[PDB]
């Protein structure tokens, strides 16, 4: 059965433009197409494959539980669903987790939660959502019109009531839309597909505060930050302010469909038999591979790491800058990477990346002047000194195309 | 440590009351708990385990494809999920797919298409979604708010506005709340959670033409019904009556999470670059999986063995009845069965569920009123009858 780039043009519902090779195989953070060409993966999944590609023991993991069984469904609790709830708990702030199969379903959770929870102590008046411009917090409708990209949302309207959107950052702005009658504010610690942009340390103890005076339930959504990707565990551990929900997937499952709601005692009281759920959830299959990946990630050598994969990435992005002028900034934390384009370049992140593929590396844009790195967090020397001269060699293609 | 029922009601955000046992491992339609006890299973992973428990070709698919690579997230296509695209489309109405990770999402996207649809050729205005009551069409604001189960939405007020509920079956009660502002009538051909209830033909076909006077879209939610569940692939071609958009996710990838909505070209058509995405959907370990679930399910002797499975249930379920006096009823279509219980046991469906795994067969229930049995496709014949000789045992200590 052959299988070709335009079969893609015809079969798929056309939401996503993909690149013209298709990937047959990785390992590591290397990738090949069907035709044998080779590539540095920087993309990393988008964030998820946190151990790289075909890696050896997720995939004793997956193979061990799936001879056992794969699925029952939640009137039948597992043994790895409960040891991973044990590890999300021991490692952070929450007593009680919920698990869900991907990001958008783990704040759908965490919305619903924090709309009860305001209902259930104020009444059912205390509705109100406080998010931030430029948020990506998913594509159900609710989690679109929690983000804060509109385009993403309009055409679906009427979307759910009671949400508005701050400028992230900046605290002032979100006093203006935090009061009495919110029941939640949800933040990314760093606004991913907002251009890699890191809160700062006094904008999320202000909304700490200002959840506090205005019993407001705090929400990280950590999807895209979470699982080691920072140099910590969580971000949140990184900055300092504990949140009163987290969300977390993407790299919580190395790549397997897999997201998790983690919440506090108090929280989790409020939601009764009932009144949520979800078929796959929770299956043993998910289970005993993000139970895996967090026993690899979740270690003194893995993480510091990560902080030293950081500063390989950055100093060579800075003489990759030095000789070609591209970029007013490089920024991000860990792992989570963005080369902010100038002037000269605005609006041209994605050319970049298209020239980086056919130079054999993969890289992401966060934004139309953003260029995004979010590579494994195993990645090897080798493997970012090569994917950074390739990166090199199609920056200098660029800048005479 | 090892894992006990306790830690369950200490870890987990308490949504679900599970049971008191703990499955380890299973194969075909047996699963075995920590203590060894043995249970056959006729839950079926909720109407998603369609092959059983470690099915080896699933395995093997699994693992074949888990050593290439797992998961690019959508800037890349990849080959498994393109040939299961192919298969979807050669077998259904569709022309084109777009692939998530559960039914709540394939709703999700089926019911953003039909807003964006209507909203691009006639204007703003015409967003009116129509559902039923007691439908159930998932967990997201979206999908719990068209579920026709208020109590469990109210609590998440304000819900998502111009949606309407008719009564199930009832084409008067629809056509009052369908017009030309509606843009999206959606109904699952059986309902599954509300008692196992099937469409009728007229209703169906009734709500198809009532759309296409309305020009609103039909969507058919098989997530349950679907990937060969009534002994036809999608419950859609038993029934005659082809719907705009169809979404499909529990049994499609055997119990690997995976969801995904089929649509006509003209329907696909209006999804254009970045107006909808999904992280994980379409990943080729999903994708593997599924496509070999489809190779296996849809073939004319699994289907028609579907059909004479539906025939082994019915038959002894009549038989046991005959004997205890429970039910009123055994309906449903092929392995998708409930019987719903009597004026004298009315409301204690739970209780015989739980009776029922006392005395080591799982089963499920459908509202407080109804039992429901939605086993593997190819649950054999000794695996049928060994079940329901444990079911008659605990329709036995139950009836007293
Ligand atoms: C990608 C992402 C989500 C949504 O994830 P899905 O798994 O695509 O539904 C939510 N939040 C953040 C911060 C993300 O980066
Ligand atoms: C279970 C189910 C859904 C929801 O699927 P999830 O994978 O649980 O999100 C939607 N529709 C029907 C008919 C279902 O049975
Ligand atoms: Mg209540
Ligand atoms: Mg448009
Ligand atoms: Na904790
Ligand atoms: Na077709």
């Amino acid at each position: 059965q052959p299988i070709t780039r335009e079969n893609f043009d015809e079969w798929m519902i056309p939401v996503y433009a993909p690149a013209p090779f298709i990937p047959v195989r990785g390992e590591g953070s290397r990738l090949w197409d069907q035709q044998g060409k080779e590539y540095i993966d920087f993309a990393g999944g988008i964030a998820v494959n946190a151990l790289g590609h075909a890696h050896p023991e997720l995939r004793e993991a997956l193979n061990e539980q799936a001879s056992k069984f794969w699925h029952t469904g939640n009137g039948y609790t597992n043994e790895p669903v409960l040891r991973l709830a044990k590890k999300l708990i021991d490692a952070t702030f929450a007593d009680r987790v919920f698990f869900c199969n991907s990001g958008a379903e783990a704040n759908e959770a965490a919305l619903k939660l924090a709309r009860k929870f305001a209902h259930d102590r104020y009444g059912s008046h205390k509705s109100g959502i406080v998010a931030f411009k430029n948020a990506f917090h998913g594509r159900t409708l609710f989690t679109v019109s929690a983000g804060g990209q509109p385009a993403y949302s309009q055409d679906f309207a009427p979307l759910p009531a009671d949400i508005r959107h701050a400028a992230y950052n900046d605290i002032n702005s979100a006093s203006a839309l935090i009061d009495d009658s919110t029941c939640a504010v949800i933040v990314e610690p760093i606004q991913g597909e907002g251009g890699v942009v890191p809160a700062s340390n006094a904008f999320l103890q202000g909304l700490r505060e200002l959840c506090n005076r205005h019993n407001a339930l705090l929400i990280f959504d950590e999807v895209q930050t979470g699982v080691g990707r920072t140099g910590e565990l969580y971000a949140y551990m990184h900055y300092g302010v504990t949140p009163d929900l987290l969300t977390t997937a993407k790299a919580l499952g190395g790549g397997f469909p897999v997201g998790a709601l983690l919440a506090t005692e108090e929280c989790a009281r409020v939601m009764t038999v009932g009144t949520h759920g979800t078929t796959y959830g929770g299956n043993p299959l998910a289970s005993a591979v993000a139970g895996k990946v967090l026993e690899l990630i979740n270690t003194p050598e893995m993480l510091n790491g990560v902080k030293q994969r950081h500063d390989w990435f950055v100093e060579r992005l800075n003489t990759i800058n030095h000789r070609y002028g591209l970029f007013s900034e490089v920024r991000g934390l860990g792992l989570l990477i963005g080369c902010v384009l100038n002037a000269d370049y605005a609006g041209q992140a994605k050319q970049i990346s298209q020239e980086a593929a056919k130079a054999g590396v993969m890289v992401l844009i966060a934004g139309g002047n953003v260029v995004r790195f979010a590579p494994a967090l195993n990645v090897s020397e080798e493997e970012v000194t090569t994917g950074l001269d390739r990166f090199a060699a199609a920056c200098e293609h660029f800048v005479s195309r």
